[PDB]
């Protein structure tokens, strides 16, 4: 244990008299340094003096234990010991800092010059032992409040004098740095209270389903294939099947994977001597709702991409010569305009070349597709020929990283090509309905995920799944690559954007 | 002391896990003034604003009968004295008194909840995991709980509401009675408190009448001198009747008790049932002489369609309205004149009338075509004929912004009217036509001036005789601006319009009231 | 008698003392203590000017300080290297009052989480208070307790403290036939009390809050104009213009926060990057659309602003020239000028805020041109008007608002430029007026000041002399108001210096300036 300049913080002692009771932990957890969350880094020769190499800030989170414990309680108090270990030998040099940041500093970037103005311990990297630091609670409360996030002390590590060494020629030298932790003699919970199933320390997890045996999130599909391939646009910038990990809708994506590529609109028919009877669509929400325009390229569900598709709805006829038909239209999205179709506006027209007078009723009508027609892999004129809000495009990606997508086969009409049709995915259905509904808390930046074989174990690739929902693969090969969809994703732990995953 | 104690008496079993709170010795070095409470107050158990409860054999287990948040609220003495500072800190001491019938069975369940959890539902299940005490509803002794000052700031302010601990009791066990005779048995459960030592306020500051917590209270006026929120008339019946609907949707004389009107009720008695207008005039060779009103607001500024029907005052209610317009003339002769107009604004006819931009059209049968020159009128009723009972058109099939129906009532409770009659035109009946609202227009205005703070649910309330002093019933007002009263009977009830509504306390909408 | 009762006491405070360190050591890192004689003088606070005028009526409020670092320049200073303090202080008041004035004013100790309503005579001196006559010739102290109920309190935020507040019991009354405009000066200053100290020491970081404003020292003649690429010519205010225009270029708040289409470089204003498609099939003339991006490239997205950055915000006629690449050869990449329509006008449909824009040039051949990113700058202007014109076709889009609310007898400064018309028979310039120059909307958005106050006053001197042109008030919506009653337009000389003086409220009365 180092000097440090600070005086001793009282823990229970301040928060006996205003706590109902002072609850203690099993004495067994004050007897083992675990790994604390977001604490590893490595250091490299190429790195510059000033890089934040970890952001760690007090409280029952560093500790899975502590963090499980906190479920049934409503506050806690104290100070924690924290060990630092790296694994240089004796041929090495360089130096970091680490310092105690206060809780109410102010969010930034900081200098060398300026880490040292803390109270602070500096360590060369052929240290032998583990550096033990102290994590006081500096607090104007008297204890804070398990179910929400408060202002604590930081420890944080820079940096400070670069590393120096040689290298073979295969692989270069690293340093690695590890953070572990545990509660002080001073540590207390405050009220015990019912356990609660969803608290904010609550890990990401992912349902058991095979891909095979899922829905595609932007045609009424099954998946038939995951894969990746570098030749088609990175970028791409589609508005059905994008979520937030803490469970918020980009887009036009659905809760239901049936309003894929469907809308529900009132149908008024015009029969003209020219062309021929004219169908115009005012839209509504699939479920039954006035369409009111807002931050949304178009009513949920509807579909993202420009062609020529058909659809079929329930016509009932006035006259007597029948009673129920149905009947296909044919929808015209190519880059032709000659129409004004705006479904931001919150209507569209469609027309058939039928003869005869064929008056219907205006009973509002669901329209499904039938096929498509010259589909390209472009988002359609959501209005006239202006702008709209929409979605971001997909990323960015770190270099020699490449995103996966579930890929699935559509319908055609086109006489041309003959083979078959393409349309992918960021993320199935599935995945968009368990991210809606358990609302998680996200960390960091992101999410180590594992796919794995069901049976034989063997792992196969690992991907990180960022918060905005989209899954990257450090793939450097030319041509496409495709993986088997029998097996199930796993998550592993949080990862900083920053990090670098291994070649397929 | 008592008759036969075949009872539980005292519950001295609690031994409630929970540790001594400090209160406001922790207080005292963070305030720069020295302040006390007349020690006479800590003396005696005084019943809360909040203090009254119902347990019934319609209830079932795991419904809340009352929950407690500490703090100057629970006592009458303290929340006076709140008004004139900030800041609070201390223990309280409860005494929940039931005692019900020797011939009934039941227990209840009161558990303290420290602040920060999460408020809504709670289940039978997880009210024992916290520190509790076990009731039987036959107990004769009041049974003294502790109500501690959980927290992690020094003290609490006074305006605005924190989190503290708070008491809720739930029914444990259905009450059940033994008796055998045609009736089971309804327990009446009251709640008293007092402060501990170490109870005191902090800083003082002036004394401002309209604070969160003071108590709601209606004007001191009989029903017969009061005018109807409805039509423009004195309120001339009180009433009960289960053969009417039960769930009207008037708009008119509608307010929340915290002061917001809600529908198109003005704060004045004088727009009832009356518009302003800009006016103008045609005569063509059918119908004859046709008015077309651009309907405007009463106070001169513009109508502008939005989360209202329409304009404020405007008549909710159908049929045909006859109605008074002045008019001046060019014509030599005369220059000023009254002429009657009549306007139908009941079941959709063949007529063209939008009210979205507020046109309302009168038809006249003429031979002489009258000149005349649009300007401004305000028209008021004079006769009805044809009267309904029901919201008129005001899109012409499609939706608009309305007022919830009233309701929702426990079984056997029963919507009170306030009744008014209006001139009616009739060609072979003698019948009066009768109206009925909830709320004459002086709470109306009272509620929407006073703007008071509602705490559960509905308030209490006691009508009383004033000629004799008498208690003719007990009814609840719910916080939407309903009255509503227990009763059984098939036909109509009537009641003395001599007597004063009085505001008792303030209960949840699970409360039993007794039969009438 | 027994005992006497004197006719004539003191005036004194009575309180109780409040613990500072004491309750904050055992969950502070670090007590720290300041210099001992900050404790022996009276410093004038950072907001320390306010002024009274017969126009006031009792119940107005004159000023309102919070307990805090923020009262004494000292430790403003001193709270950059720290993170915590506690303490009491001491506030000292100053009048320049006459003998012919009549009137008395309250100070009252208002503690904190008391509702932030509206306040009157009779409940203002049910606070602990001190009575004050507008005639004193000595200064008035009082105590600043830390009344809370946290253990400390954070530099970096304003959390909630005791108010120290002021209000005009009496109303001002003047024996003289008047009106005139006699002011009464007050001003404050404060100091620590026995008990006060930090928490934690930190790095000294220079852009933290309780820094005060400054300006650049820069004379309006060397500046750029925020409306016009053109340089600054004149300053100078009128009241025969409009009183609030809705100027969306130019505007920019204190405290950083960028208001409008108004971007951060000068070379952005009245220019615009585009995709251009170039059309001509049998009548519609060469015609350009244009696909507009931001100025750096990035993609544009509408958003809370009526349009991309540096667009104009004037209606006329725009004649601009592009560098446009010709496909035929012999004839490389040139400048083509094109004439576009800002205001409304028939036969197109302008929609600035949904990325369109149509352009024409004449022609009498093919003179065929390839598409690709454009930026368009302007050359000429006709039919000037200081109108925002159509960023839609029949839609209203976000805008700045008016700019307001001035008090009576006050104006607004403007900076003057003059741009390149065509004209055929006016031989006048035209001019233009902006309220903040280039520059001023920078230095800001690179300085995160925080307001602190109302408004900013500030004195423009001479740099040669010093001779004292005017004092004026910088609103923080980010213009400036002068006092002034005539009716004719006034100019001043364009080779001062802007001084920022300290922090003043919207009741604030500025001397009339004239000759």
């Amino acid at each position: 244990e180092q000097a440090v300049p600070i005086q001793p913080v009282a823990g229970a002692a301040l928060a006996a008299p205003a706590a109902g009771q002072i609850n203690q932990i099993d004495p067994w957890i004050f007897q083992n340094f675990v790994q604390c969350p977001l604490g590893e880094f490595s250091i490299s020769p190429r790195n510059t003096p000033g890089e934040i190499l970890f952001d760690l800030a007090l409280g029952p989170g560093l500790n899975p234990y502590l963090a499980h414990l906190s479920a049934m309680y409503t506050g806690w108090v104290g100070n924690m010991e924290v060990q630092l270990v790296l694994a240089g030998n004796a041929f090495t040099a360089g130096k970091v800092v680490v310092a105690l940041v206060p809780p109410y500093f102010p969010k930034g970037s900081l200098t060398t010059a300026q880490i040292t103005c803390f109270p602070h311990v500096m360590c060369d990297v052929r240290t032998l032992e583990p550096i033990q630091l102290p994590l006081l609670d500096v607090r104007r409360v008297l204890w804070h409040a398990t179910q929400d996030q408060e202002e604590s002390m930081r420890l944080v590590c820079m940096l400070y004098t670069p590393l120096r060494t040689n290298s073979p020629g295969d692989e270069s030298f690293v340093v690695s740095g590890r953070l572990l932790s545990k509660p002080a003699a001073d540590f207390n919970f405050v009220y015990l209270t019912p356990p609660i199933e969803r608290t904010i320390y609550r890990m990401v997890d992912l349902p058991v389903i095979q891909p095979r045996l899922c829905t595609h999130a932007r045609w009424p599909a099954p998946v038939y294939g995951l894969l990746v391939d570098p030749s088609l646009p990175s970028n791409p910038q589609w508005q059905n099947g994008r979520v937030h990990v803490d469970g918020t809708l980009l887009g036009t994506t659905p809760i239901s994977g049936s309003w894929v590529s469907c809308f529900a609109a009132e149908a008024a028919y015009e029969f003209q001597s020219g062309t021929g009877e004219v169908a115009t669509f005012t839209l509504i929400e699939q479920d039954g709702s006035a369409y009111v325009p807002g931050d949304r390229a178009a009513p949920l569900g509807y579909p993202d991409f420009s062609g020529q598709l058909e659809i079929e709805i329930q016509t009932e006829t006035t006259k007597t010569g029948d009673k129920l038909k149905v009947t296909t239209f044919e929808m015209i999205l190519g880059p032709t305009t000659n129409a004004d179709q705006a479904p931001y506006q919150g209507r569209v027209f469609a027309s058939v070349t039928a003869a005869a007078s064929l008056d219907l009723v205006d009973g509002r009508v669901r329209a499904v597709p039938r096929s498509i027609y010259g589909f390209q892999d472009t988002i359609p004129e959501y209005n006239d020929g202006l702008l709209v809000p929409l979605a971001p495009p997909i990323g960015p990606f770190l270099p020699g990283e490449v995103l996966l997508r579930f890929r699935t086969y559509m319908r055609q009409i086109d006489t041309a090509d003959a083979a078959a049709e393409a349309i992918d995915c960021a993320l199935p259905q599935e995945f968009v309905s368990w991210f809606a509904s358990n609302a998680f808390t996200v960390q960091s930046e992101a999410l180590l995920l594992r796919y794995r074989n069901t049976l034989t174990g063997q792992l196969l690739f690992e991907c990180k799944l960022y918060n905005e929902g989209y899954i990257a693969l450090s793939y450097s090969g030319s041509g496409p690559l495709t993986f088997p969809t029998d097996g199930i994703f796993e998550v592993v732990s949080w990862v900083p954007r920053l990090y670098q995953l291994a070649s397929v």
